Formats: C-alpha cells, sequence, structure tokens
C-alpha cells in the first residue's frame, strides 16, 4: 500500500513482574510532512484493550528528519491474565509549530493483529528472556483505526 515510512521497536514481556516494555528504537523513509521540507518526527504508543485506550506515551520530537533515531523506552503495567487480549498501537507523526500535528502512518501489535505483527507479538510472548525489535510497514492512519474499531 502507500509508501510512508517504517518503525523499529522492540517488545517485552515478563509475566512475574507484569510488565511491558515498547522501546521505540528508530523509524525509516517517513513521508516527508513539511511543504518544502522533511518532517519532524515524533512516536506515540497507545495501550488498548476491547477497543479502550488505557495508557498513552509520546517520544521526544527529531527536527527535519525521515530516518529519526529515539531509542525511548516504555513501560506498562500489564497483568498475565490480561496481555493476551492488549493491543499497542505505535503512530509517526510530523510536529509543526502551528496548527494541528501531522500522522505520518500507523501500526498495531498484539490482539486480532496480523502478518508480521503478529509474528513479532507471537515472539515476544514466547521469549521474555530477551528484548525483541522488529521493523513494521506503517500503514494510513485511517486503515489501522479501522481494525481497531
Ligand atoms: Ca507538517
Ligand atoms: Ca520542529
Ligand atoms: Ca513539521
Ligand atoms: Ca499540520
Amino acid at each position: 500500500m502507500e509508501k510512508l515510512g517504517d518503525i523499529c521497536f522492540s517488545l517485552r514481556y515478563v509475566p512475574t513482574a507484569g510488565k511491558l516494555t515498547v522501546v521505540i528504537l528508530e523509524a525509516k523513509n517517513l513521508k516527508k510532512m513539511d511543504v518544502g521540507g522533511l518532517s519532524d518526527p515524533y512516536v506515540k504508543i497507545h495501550l488498548m484493550q476491547n477497543g479502550k485506550r488505557l495508557k498513552k506515551k509520546k517520544t521526544t520530537i527529531k527536527k527535519n528528519t525521515l530516518n529519526p533515531y529515539y531509542n525511548e523506552s516504555f513501560s506498562f503495567e500489564v497483568p498475565f491474565e490480561q496481555i493476551q487480549k492488549v493491543q499497542v498501537v505505535v503512530t509517526v507523526l510530523d510536529y509543526d509549530k502551528i496548527g494541528k500535528n501531522d500522522a505520518i502512518g500507523k501500526v498495531f501489535v498484539g490482539y486480532n493483529s496480523t502478518g508480521a505483527e503478529l509474528r513479532h507479538w507471537s515472539d515476544m510472548l514466547a521469549n521474555p528472556r530477551r528484548p525483541i525489535a522488529q521493523w513494521h510497514t506503517l500503514q494510513v492512519e485511517e486503515e489501522v483505526d479501522a481494525m481497531l474499531a
């Protein structure tokens, strides 16, 4: 579908600690969202269960780059009886000094995820020994929101 860029993040889930850790690592080949410029990307994470947004986090903003590096870690309290139902939604947006920020693209992993998104989630569930990083193709916001609704 649309060439919007790719996002790399790691996942780890430790049931005895009830802790899900998501590290936003880097993105690549992001779409330009500023006329006569590049983009000023930041990343949002939503933790969702049953269509309800339970937690939200945001990375810092990187100026003028289509290939940002973050290495920003976020942790979430998720008990073992809930982990199978959660969705981790990752959105890359372009910060604008004036007006609304511009969503570049979005992806989710977790309950009801598909393809490489499901694979990453499954790998996390099987291997709490270490964080597992994987790249993900960004999709247009409208498409992902439809799959989450
Ligand atoms: Ca813009
Ligand atoms: Ca800026
Ligand atoms: Ca901008
Ligand atoms: Ca704007």
